[PDB]
């Protein structure tokens, strides 16, 4: 996902910030940056 978790919580739903400061959506079992 092309969010910004500068904080630590991002936007975008099912997208969870990931270690490498990225949140990564997870809708339904499926990942996406």
């Amino acid at each position: 996902c092309g969010e910004s978790c500068f904080l630590g919580t991002c936007y975008t739903k099912g997208c969870s910030c990931g270690e490498w400061k990225l949140c990564y959506g997870t809708n339904g079992g499926t990942i996406f940056d």
